[PDB]
């Protein structure tokens, strides 16, 4: 049965299913059979100890986080339940597991229509384009507009891929991945508008931060492992906790900027020869095109700079919530990893803290407002997988649930709030706009 | 007062701690105050990824020799509880804070009167002398004797330090680090004595499985990485494992391999620039002498060729509890992490697997042997801590229980089985004499 074939090919985890899929392109690629082994491995390890360093992220950041936004007594009453609570619901429509073909067939009609260069492996991110099904099969009522919201949101994610290929690249050191998935990729136009806009904007263009410069003026105590033990000692103080805690939290946030890197490596050191030897195979027959692997948006958390970002919009973001009009959710779940959601915006920026902090407020108010326009929705999806108690609590989520893509859609196919489509359609479609010139440019430039 | 500062201390942990009396120690030097604090920071990140990996090892490994021996739960119906049960039971032994204070003094006692060259920081692993005294305690119904067998505990492994030094630099790379704590160092005796048996015989001195032989004879299926996947498959199908899971845990097992040298790495470069100052300052002062820090023996772990034994001896160790002469004991709780009992025998035999696996068993035999004569008190150990029915179910363990200290410690001072005393300490002592020589042998090799 395709559920069990599927099902079994999920739970089978990246751990395992990707290192074959890789082994089997280096095997048919001809490879000596030990060393595509080799890279399978060092592929699938690094994403255990992704797996590591987000669970240590998620136990010790996310306690921290979830204290200090109940601790700032507010009135937000509805609960971010995050990304790990929206992807369990989005796990239990009826769009789950038949979205993952449909996902890879939009990418296989658009690879060979030459409308994308991402051939994306991750088969796991897919839940982000459920929930845009699911939420439009919760408003609309038609199955079919929920899988063209799945086709929808493949197809945008895919040149999401191709447009950010050089700010992976580039940036972070990940030659031949696109990171397509995740909040990193769609909130990125929206940085890619902001710095934009400051470019043209005299003086403003003029001021710069980056995390070098704070090494440049204090040594060790600018050095990002210094930056990791102050922040994590300021979110366990703005917390309530005692000297101990705060001392202790204070080492594993810095543990984050040191390991994180390390444990993203792996993947790093066993996709270079796979993609070299295909790079020589490949030139040959299609011509030159030059192919990008889609991976987990995780890979993006090893940049010494998001990882500052990630601890600063920490007790940002719940003073972003609370200025931020129209706003009546609360962070939480998505708290700790929060990094995820600014990651793109320090590529665009390059590194400078001063339009990251403008794009972050930019990023968090907007997302924040439109997990409030999807709470109805979200509470839907959540008593259609059991997740809602007899309390009848409003469920909301700032991932997927402040996405602008199932937002967009969902306001598109029902005409609710055309005031709130004029002004997210033309911010989102101007900064879709801008990142698709940008990469033509790079195109143009590498070539020549 | 003392109890609760002692528990501050204690329970600030080696993640904060540690980096204090390092961070003091480099103000001290006259070292920059930024470079003594970056120094701190980078042990606590190697102190949290050792958590990290060591939680991988005793949750994924763990289960997996836990289900292999539930084969034999009908012979062996005494089930080793492992060190994540002996030490909560030691802890709450009388003994227990008062022995921070004694073994520190001893130290400093040995340090003064130039007996030992090793400055033990680790005030975690003193369980292991609390264990000592504790069943001592519990046979000789002494207070004093058990105080006097936490001395000799400590002066025995402050001694260890001093005579494995050499391995723990050339064969681990640990410099100015000594591992003077654990089942590693305390039964590295025995080791000593099957090294110096097998290169007496003819024939057997000439045998040579190292793990560079290993990698030239298969290439890049010999390398670390690769082997441990390898173990990691028979060690799921061992166990019952499904074929999924069999893959999932021979990534982990693997990882194990990659991750934990490089959770150890931030240790080594933080102590690096301190050990160099402390020489420059203290050389002349101390004529001219080589102090020795001491820590946790998990970085010992970080040898791609031990956690390759904690591998191959899962298996071994529980086969050996079958054919053991008199054994009760089922092995259990110190599976997951079973290259803490061979580390120093694999410094010893340089890598050779087949000295290491001769070892291993003598060793195994000894601990299980051992184990099976301290049930009684071992029992009464959890029944003083609380951690005890009315079923009449039996306590025991081969971490700390099968030890030849404490067991010639108890045998010395109660005299129960005199057979068993000479045949212990002879071998046992026979040994610390090898051990010392060793270190005499080296030393005047270094003057020359
Ligand atoms: C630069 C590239 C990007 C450009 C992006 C431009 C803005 C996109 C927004 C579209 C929403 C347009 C309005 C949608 C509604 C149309 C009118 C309508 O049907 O309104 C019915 C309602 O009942 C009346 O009150
Ligand atoms: C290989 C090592 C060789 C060298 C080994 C050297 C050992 C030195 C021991 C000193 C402890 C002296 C005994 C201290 C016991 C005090 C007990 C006590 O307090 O007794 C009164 C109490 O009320 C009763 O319950
Ligand atoms: C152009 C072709 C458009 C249609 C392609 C197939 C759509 C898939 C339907 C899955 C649910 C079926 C019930
Ligand atoms: C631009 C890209 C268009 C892609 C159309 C995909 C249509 C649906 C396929 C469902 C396959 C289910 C198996
Ligand atoms: C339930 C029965 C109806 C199912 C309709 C499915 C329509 C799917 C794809 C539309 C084209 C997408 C491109
Ligand atoms: C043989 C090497 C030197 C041995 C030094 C032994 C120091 C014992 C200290 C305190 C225990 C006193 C009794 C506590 C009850």
């Amino acid at each position: 049965m395709f559920t069990e074939i599927m099902r079994y090919v999920l739970d089978l985890g990246p751990t395992v299913m990707l290192p074959i899929v890789v082994i089997l392109f280096s095997l048919l690629l001809k490879m000596k059979p030990g060393d595509a082994f080799k890279s399978g491995i060092h592929i699938g390890i690094g994403f255990v100890g992704i797996g590591l360093v987000i669970g240590l992220m998620l136990d010790s950041i996310g306690p921290a986080a979830k204290a200090m936004a109940e601790a700032f007594d507010i009135n937000l009453k509805v609960v971010d339940i995050g990304w790990p609570g929206s992807s369990p619901m989005t796990w239990a429509s009826q769009i789950a597991l038949i979205a993952i073909p449909i996902a890879i067939v939009v990418n296989l009609v658009m690879l060979m229509t030459r409308m994308t260069r991402v051939v994306n492996v991750d088969i796991w991110n897919i839940w982000h384009m459920t929930f845009t099904g699911a939420l439009v099969h919760i408003a609309t009522g038609s199955y079919a507009l929920a899988i063209v919201g799945v086709v929808v949101h493949a197809a945008f994610v895919y040149k999401l891929g191709d447009w950010f290929a050089k700010d992976t690249r580039d940036f972070f050191g990940l030659d031949g991945i696109a990171i397509p998935h995740g909040t990193s990729a769609y909130l990125g136009p929206i940085a890619v508008l902001v710095d934009t806009v400051i470019e043209k904007i005299p003086g403003l263009n003029r001021i710069h931060f980056s995390a070098d410069d704070v090494q440049k003026r204090f040594g060790a105590f600018g050095e990002p492992v210094t930056i990791g033990f102050v922040m994590g000692l300021v979110i366990g103080l703005l917390a309530g906790y005692e000297i101990k805690a705060v001392l202790q939290l204070a080492v594993k946030t810095a543990a984050v900027m040191l390991l994180m890197p390390r444990v993203i490596k792996p993947i790093m050191d066993g996709l270079t020869p796979i993609a070299k030897q295909a790079r020589s195979r490949l030139q040959a027959k299609f011509g030159g095109q030059d192919f990008l692997i889609g991976l987990d948006p995780a890979l993006l958390l090893g940049h010494t700079s998001v990882v500052s970002a990630s601890l600063i919009f920490i007790p940002l973001t719940i003073l972003i919530a609370v200025v931020t009009p129209g706003n009546q959710v609360l962070p939480f779940g998505d708290l700790a990893t929060i990094g995820f959601f600014v990651a793109m915006a320090v590529a665009v920026h390059q590194g400078n803290l001063f339009r990251t902090l403008i794009s972050g407020v930019i990023i968090m108010s907007i997302t924040l407002w439109i997990a409030t326009q999807t709470i109805g929705l979200h509470t839907q999806l959540a008593a259609n997988a059991g997740s809602l108690t007899g309390d009848g609590s409003l469920v909301a989520s700032m991932d997927q649930g402040g996405s602008p893509i199932t937002y967009l859609l969902v306001q598109a196919l029902t005409l609710e709030n055309v005031i709130g489509l004029v002004a997210i359609g033309a911010l989102y479609g101007i900064g879709i706009f801008l990142t698709w010139r940008r990469a033509k440019r790079f195109a143009a430039q590498a070539e020549s």
